[PDB]
């Protein structure tokens, strides 16, 4: 039979993601009683909820089968789960497809594959080390004003988000100047879903208005990025930003500028906003768990084990969806040539046959099998990048906190999308 509806909902609805704990509760009843069944819930195509970690890798690593952007007929899945009326004003908009960004989660191999490379080496943690001296800078700063700010804060908006989009604007050559507005714009693609995250120019009551968020928001995104793509193929410089904009296919062509800006896009937004939202968990379980950090400023060699059990837990990236392009069966289902599924990662990660007390924050799971970056060649590619500055950025915070303290409500963005805080208000003991 279907999910039943109430199940379906929490999961598929971005208001089921207002609170972790009916969510997380959800996946649970779902690993532990319908580990693969469709939700079809009112408004949405059917979905597969892959919610077993064994799972989610199966369907990743074969993308021959289960397609990102619906293979050669390129557009006709939406990798991003978007509601009915919400693909349909998306294929009223673009003319008859979904392919709304360039951006390595619409494309499939071979196009996904020649793309990817273009940074695939950039991304690699050896050809990272270079930037450590500067996200220790720019850490050091970011602790030298909190600790400056005295101890009674927003743990998010008045410091976690600043350091992740300082690294990655430095990276790209964007000026300090422009973050305000890379922050905004990020606010406005990741809380299309978000009663607090309006748009002010869209009908935010339509049965379409988060894809026409998300529509605007792109288009606001590509005028700030054509000007830079335009400025760094003039004038090349040694930053991301010109990596992107010259790059040209094999051929000798540039790819076209929406190849650069999908790219923009990605690292402008997921490329901060995943990395402040998960040093703002990890902060949120060192005040439940005072022990860890008493271990961590002990043992500062434990600050990566911190790092991926803080992924684990938090796995801000809640979903991709797929397309089957041909029947297949899996755990004694019969998946059908064009149903749709949705990769359900933080239900992955907390996966008991992977995972003893899979709802413990236990910094001790060595190895630490997560999944929060994905798997398959869509597997994150900002992965190295995120694991070095919430490395750095711990580091060099810890030895300054002898206690967190929660003074107030935490408040999550309600999305099914990218998720995570976005307040966490303390008090803050200083070393
Ligand atoms: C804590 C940090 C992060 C988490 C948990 C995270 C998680 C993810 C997950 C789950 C996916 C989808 C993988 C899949 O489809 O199997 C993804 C894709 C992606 N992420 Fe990350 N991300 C983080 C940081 C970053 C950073 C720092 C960047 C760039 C600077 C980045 C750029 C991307 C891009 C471009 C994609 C699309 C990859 C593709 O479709 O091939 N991410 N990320
Ligand atoms: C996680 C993520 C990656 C790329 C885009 Br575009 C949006 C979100």
């Amino acid at each position: 039979a279907a999910i039943p509806d109430e199940i379906a909902r929490q999961i598929v609805l971005p208001e089921g993601h207002k609170d972790n704990v009916p969510l997380f509760e959800a996946y649970r009843w779902l690993r532990e009683n319908q580990p693969l069944g469709q939700a079809r819930v009112e408004g949405y195509d059917p979905l597969w909820l892959i919610t077993k970690y064994a799972d989610l890798m199966e369907v990743e690593r074969q993308p021959q089968i289960f397609a990102a952007g619906g293979g050669e007929d390129k557009g006709s899945n939406n990798p991003i789960l978007a509601n009915q009326a919400g693909d349909e004003f998306t294929r009223q908009l673009l003319g008859g497809n979904l392919r709304i960004l360039d951006a390595l989660p619409y494309l499939d191999q071979p196009e996904h594959s020649v793309v990817k490379d273009v940074a695939f080496d950039w991304f690699r943690p050896a050809n990272l080390k270079k930037w450590e001296d500067r996200i220790r800078e720019t850490a050091r700063a970011s602790i030298d004003r909190l600790l400056a700010g005295g101890p009674d804060l927003d743990a998010v908006q008045e410091f976690a988000v600043f350091f992740p989009l300082r690294v990655i604007m430095s990276l790209f050559g964007v000026p300090e100047e422009d973050e305000p507005r890379m922050m905004a714009l990020t606010q406005d693609f990741f809380g299309v879903a978000d009663p607090d995250a309006q748009r002010d120019d869209i009908e935010a009551l339509s049965p379409d208005a988060a894809a026409q968020q998300w529509a605007a928001t792109i288009a606001d995104f590509y005028a700030y990025f054509d000007v830079l793509v335009e400025s760094r193929r003039a004038e090349p410089r040694d930053d991301l930003a010109t990596l992107i904009a010259v790059a040209k296919d094999e051929n000798g062509e540039y790819f076209p500028k929406t190849f650069a800006y999908g790219w923009f896009v990605a690292i402008a937004t997921a490329g901060h906003d995943t990395t402040a939202s998960t040093l703002a968990g990890c902060l949120q379980s060192l005040a439940a768990h005072p022990e860890v950090l008493d271990r961590v400023k002990g043992d500062p060699d434990l600050i990566p084990d911190l790092v991926n059990e803080s992924l684990r837990i938090v796995s801000p990236v809640k979903h991709f969806t797929r397309v089957a392009l041909q029947d297949y069966e899996m755990r004694g289902q019969k998946i059908k040539a064009g149903d749709r599924l949705m990769l359900l990662f933080q239900s992955g990660n907390r996966d008991a046959e992977v995972f003893d007390r899979p709802d413990d924050f236990d910094i001790d799971r060595r190895p630490n099998k997560h999944i929060a970056f994905g798997y398959g060649p869509h597997m994150c590619i900002g992965q190295h990048l995120a694991k070095l500055e919430l490395k750095v950025m711990l580091q060099e915070l810890l030895p300054h906190l002898e206690r967190v303290e929660v003074s107030g409500e935490p408040k999550l963005i309600q999305t099914n999308f990218v998720g995570g805080l976005r307040k966490l208000p303390v008090h803050l003991t200083f070393s």
